[PDB]
């Protein structure tokens, strides 16, 4: 029946949460947003834009579109071009993962996309290949969602007006996704004229970020946060901005997809423990509804990987649930099967020698001992790291003719080997190496930077 | 409103296709599966088997299912038991590339999931483990859509009969991406009854497959083909099928992405192949009604990236639409915008030598020449390969004390510098390796294994 | 009381071969070369034509030397000519050895040695830039040993008659190891003049050499040999010239080390061996004096090394004596320790998938197995090489696609474990690779390849 | 007419030094050993020590020796033990140059050497090995050339009375290496009997050394030194000990290489520069005998070498004579003529990030730019290294999702890029990077270690 697939966009259909929402709190429903042909939220934002530009006259038929694709703008921006049959071409922040830009690419957008973080003040950038594109071709438009009424019209439009149907204006508080604005700006200005003030309009911002009047901040959750406040966006309309941690949201986030099978992303994280919060001050019989505009599946590289989220040093959970062994053993081999070797240097050696032999099995901590490696049973006395020695060769205390004996440090403390890395790092905190003993017998060294390696590389 | 988000499953829009429907030809219009919660059309037979399950008594509250989750399965299945509170264990073919298991997990599904192709009769395979975890574990369950009538029940409940209230029964042919049977069998026997023999039920499969009558082959598109009849299927019901080449199945999933907006995965493509081709037979006026149970985004890595579908030597239009140069040059670096020394040898060199020379440089090809590399202007004589001599080594014909000169092969002819790759291996054809020369000296040598690598890299 | 160390050349001792002369012969002692000062006979010649540059006029005080230095060259020369106060620039063969080039800076001698093997016939080989140094720098002077009579009338004033002093003039046949000329030449033509003759001169030259009347070659005892007939040499001297083999020459050198204390060179295993031949047409009775002019140490990094003596395929004999067990084994491993599992490939993968792994793995040879690789009991069915798929993809015969099932080459024969490695060559003279089986399983591959990689290596 | 070659050890001739004496200073004199045919003055003691043992009756025919040998003992011993036909089998130090035990193979020696440094206390050592086998083999004697007066009486024999012969008891001081005694003091204490008090017996041996009254240390000039006073030895015959320090004796040797043509080892250079230095207090009209029991020509590996005498931080000119600065820049690639990327971390990136990046390039110190690396003009604002992060991370003053702008070090200070390594090395004793800027713009970064990896490569 539909003419177009484009014009399946909306009507998003609202589920109850049952595991997210502690006991005794009024219901909590959730608007997904990742049932849309686009996938994404915004695609409605772009359909809305695009009449908009039609009707105006400033995108005469047979133009080009053109404007920094964070990612899913691309998504809907695209699906209603080709849905008229217009151009897409997109210079952004290279950010876009490479899935991202595949995806644009496949619907149909040449991408002259350029880094990112560079500030261009010529044209050496995005914003800057993005400004020299639309100075160049003619026939083009630059929509910039951040400055653009029509956004935030689109959602005061069919975005709050549906959730109102649904609901029946019976809506307590309605918490958002802050952005760029939409969203919030229009779901809030529909919301409270039918309401009149019956409606609270939250909204979830992660904490240091100027919505939430803090500093600025690196981002970790795509499309959520900013530095300049978008012209699209007026604060008069929340009632009031309730900040939220990443390392609270990305938890969330797998939480909500292990309980309530909503494989959202990120940004739907932040919402609904926001909006979980906001449902404390409010007492039962009370009716929330939060939105989740971003199906999470392009996503689970990193934010449901074990190790992207490992980096970032938060992960309260590994995926599968049960916590696992990861006992120092493989972690101070990551290659060799029973171990690497127990790199040592008679502290008779030159210290030329010692000095070229950490060179070559490319270590920067290495016990000294008397008799052979294996026999060993921790007795070692010499403990020479590589710094010390090269701070040592240059500053007339030292002289390689010299032996070692006479300046190595105090012997590093050992720990257990078939302990748990977190006791490792935890002991770690303290001490910048130690030694390894396999069951009794000095076997190898951890350093930071090999726990470190290890627990990012997955 | 909605209770649960599966209760979403179902409903799914129609969309008229524009773009891959030559002119003249009636309208094909296509339902898209991937709009439901879980995300594949497969989350119907998901929700209907378990629908049964609760209804029979043969699975308790509290138990577990297990079954092999071929992927889209581990969605749905487990869509509906974190739903109803149940749990989920998958052992299936390894396959599953990270993607697909990562997100299983992230629905809370444990996955002790086994190694495929390898026959296991006894406990030492996927089907082995799953075996022998159904026998081990109590009140657990083996769904196994592959024999459960129940799965075609679900498409003849609420699958075809969509379709009808939709198309108001003005449907001429319904064409499926015919896999374990489910759709194929249940929409045919629905739309069957209420339209006696109005409407036909063609069957899309890729060629050289048992429900084709053909022989066993290796699959690249998922759920399709099989090898075994599954008893979950009965050709009664379907009119005739068609089968589908490979080749011409993705390359049409891109051209559909490209032209109609629809990110479906590669059945989808081979579906609507199939519908296309079947399209002529039937005159204009036909109401043709195609199906694409797979949203292809998780397929982004393989089917839209550049090289996957590079490697099987199938791809007629690059992403980005306009062919690009490729010429030898960086194809005979791939590391490098200079050149390594044209590995040589000089003639009077002993054949040890170059024997060693050759494996150290990791080369299985190379001129041999008497003046030095870059003075030389194509008078090369001698042309070693690495097989040659070492074949000639051990046959007695020669003696490492040997001068190579006495057992180089005729030179091997050159070839341009700046040609395009698609010539080179045209060219290649009928040679085993050649002398690039850079615009009039040789300058490397080109082998099918390193076109080959380079092509399959990316 | 030497006035300088170079008044010490000449005067060298003799000694008697015991063990490499069998018994029933006559005497056949040796004149050892390298007690004298430079290590090397050549210093003779060195000082003479020193003196006679000097007394002739064509070299002034303050001058510089400049020839081609093989080696030792660079040995005497820059000897006298330090002794003297004059300057050494050699320009020879670049491949002149590293402890060569090394050793001739350490004696003051500037070098701008050039690459060898290359015909100038311009300034762009070794003997352009010695051409070139020659025609630039003043008061230079080109000995050139190969045209100079004063080269041969050094011998035949001090290196003949002091053999007849030490044997008072009973010597039945002297033999020489052939080079430049000098000893060969000065040597019988002073012994042939104070005993008519009574003295056969023999000469020692390696078979396939223009002094044997044969054709060119490369060569491998430094010194001796050469193509074009010096014009400092006269065959009228010798009686009759004996030829020796290369695989003799070596083995030789170390025999005669191992069994008489000699540490001398190449040359002088050729001139012994070729004595030892000659000491057969002559009766007991008979005394021979054969000349040692190569003390052998800086050969000892190739002569008595066991590698390089076994990349040119002869070793009779490994230098601690006691053959020892090679085993294919470690020849499998070459690292670590035991064999990395075993490179398989399921028949039921696709041929791109073989061709990629086989190029990830780097191997040219994989059987293909059904079970895992492991619990195989050498029922292999597969036997799939690199090449053949190479020659079947761009064939026509066989498509990416294509399962690998239907292009399997017949299974490659297996052969023994713990085998020494000699039968594993003479058994690899049939086949271009075969399967090693550990203790009743297929644990890897061998191929010709590896075979001489690990028995090059060492 | 010798019998064998054993029998031409001895009557090593005498040469007078011309460059290497100060003008004004008596005629100073040496004694070279590496004429003999053992190339060490060692031999003489072989041969002596093998006379006594056979004469004794402790040796039966048919026995086998067996000793820990240094380097040069296995070359005489073995020489000695081939002329009369005995077995040689040797457990010495490791670390023994591959060429030292390849030569000692060469002359037909079993040698099952143990490693060295580690004080055994049971079979566990070279020594511990050692006893094991004397203990064991029957017919077997230990030497020890350590603990046995036939050593020096070999010396007092036909070592001192040849100097007197030559000299006619016309020298005034006799300086020699000591090292075990042997030569030092049978020479002092046939000298003195002969010419009463008419002789200073000098002896030198390198600073820090048991013989000095010093402590104990490392050694370099293999041979001289020692730890423990051996029995062998008597201080009452020296007069009085010379000591020498390192630096200053291989460069004396080098000297003495290109000066007076004696390519001796390092013991004859520390020798020399005794002799030389006690050269003053005795005016002149005196006659001074040095002796230089080691011909170096296996030395040439390292002594010689540009490179092993660079590691150990002293090398006053190198052997091309000519100094050469060695510029940053390649110094900079060591891999290639161009600096391969410097860093593009603006201060906007993650800490985490620029951790990673660290990590994967393999640096511990990085500047951090806000434009593009090219264009940049040094105007670097961070400069963060590896190890302040590391520390900082689980010092709870950072967090990964932090900024690295807020925790960048102070920018590193930049020095020149052509300038020599030399004041590259001197500037960098005052700091542990710095920053290269090629010819106005940061082009890399330079490091302790780097310099050191470096210089010591070669
Ligand atoms: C999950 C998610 N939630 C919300 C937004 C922004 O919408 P808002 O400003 O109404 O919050 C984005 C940004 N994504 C949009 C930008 O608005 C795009 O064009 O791709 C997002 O990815
Ligand atoms: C695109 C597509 N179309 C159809 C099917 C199978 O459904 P059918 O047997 O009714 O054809 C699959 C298999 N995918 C299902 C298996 O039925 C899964 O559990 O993941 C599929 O991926
Ligand atoms: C062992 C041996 N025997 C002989 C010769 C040449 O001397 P001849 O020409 O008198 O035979 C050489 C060459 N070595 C000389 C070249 O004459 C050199 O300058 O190094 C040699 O190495
Ligand atoms: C240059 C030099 N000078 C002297 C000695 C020892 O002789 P001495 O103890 O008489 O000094 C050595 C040791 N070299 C001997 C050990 O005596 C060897 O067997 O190799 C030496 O290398």
């Amino acid at each position: 029946i539909a003419q177009h697939i484009s014009e399946l966009i909306g009507g998003t259909p609202l589920v109850r949460l049952n595991s997210v929402v502690p006991d005794g709190a009024g219901t909590v429903a959730a608007k997904v947003e990742y049932l849309n042909p686009g996938g994404s939220s915004k695609d409605r934002i772009a359909v809305k834009m695009i009449e908009a530009a039609e009707a105006s006259g400033q995108l005469k038929p047979g133009g080009t579109i053109v404007e920094p694709t964070s990612g899913n703008t691309g998504v809907g921006l695209a699906l209603v071009a080709q849905r008229r049959g217009y151009k897409c071409v997109f210079v952004c922040p290279d950010k876009v993962s490479e899935d991202k830009r595949n995806v644009l690419i496949a619907y149909g957008a040449e991408v002259v996309v350029c880094p990112t973080a560079v500030p261009p003040h010529d044209p050496a950038s995005y914003y800057s290949v993005s400004d020299r594109l639309v100075r160049d071709i003619d026939g083009a438009w630059k929509p910039d969602q951040y400055a653009n009424p029509e956004g935030p019209a689109s959602h005061y439009v069919t975005t709050g007006p549906e959730i109102w149907a649904d609901t029946e204006g019976k809506v307590t508080h309605f918490v958002a996704g802050i952005g760029t604005g939409g969203t919030i700006t229009g779901a809030g200005r529909y919301l409270k004229e039918v309401s009149g003030g019956r409606v609270r309009i939250v909204g979830a911002d992660p904490e240091g970020s100027v919505y939430s009047g803090g500093a600025g901040r690196p981002y970790l959750v795509e499309g959520v946060g900013e530095d300049f406040w978008p012209a699209a966006y007026d604060p008069s309309v929340p009632d009031e901005i309730i900040a939220v941690s990443d390392s609270d949201s990305f938890d969330m986030t797998r939480r909500l997809a292990r309980e309530e099978a909503m494989l959202v992303g990120g940004s739907c994280g932040m919402a609904v423990v926001a909006a979980l919060k906001v449902a404390e001050e409010a007492g039962p019989d009370a009716l929330i509804v939060v939105l989740l505009p971003d199906g999470g599946r392009g996503y689970m590289s990193k934010i449901f990987n074990d190790a992207w989220m490992s980096s970032y040093g938060f992960l309260r959970s590994r995926l599968d649930g049960s916590t696992e062994q990861s006992t120092v053993g493989d972690v101070l081999r990551r290659k060799s099967g029973a171990l690497p070797a127990l790199v040592h240097t008679h502290p008779s050696e030159t210290v030329r020698d010692a000095i070229g032999i950490l060179r070559e099995y490319g270590v920067s901590q290495m016990p000294v001992v008397g008799a052979e490696p294996p026999v060993m049973a921790g007795e070692v006395a010499g403990s020479v790291s590589e710094r010390e020695l090269l701070s040592a060769v240059f500053e007339g205390r030292a002289k390689l003719a010299d032996a070692v004996s006479a300046h190595m440090s105090p012997p590093l403390r050992m720990i257990g080997a078939g302990e748990l890395v977190s006791a490792a790092g935890k002991a770690l905190r303290d001490w910048d190496a130690l030694m390894v003993v396999e069951e009794g017998k000095p076997v190898g060294v951890i350093t930071r930077y090999d726990l470190l390696g290890f627990l990012s590389e997955g």
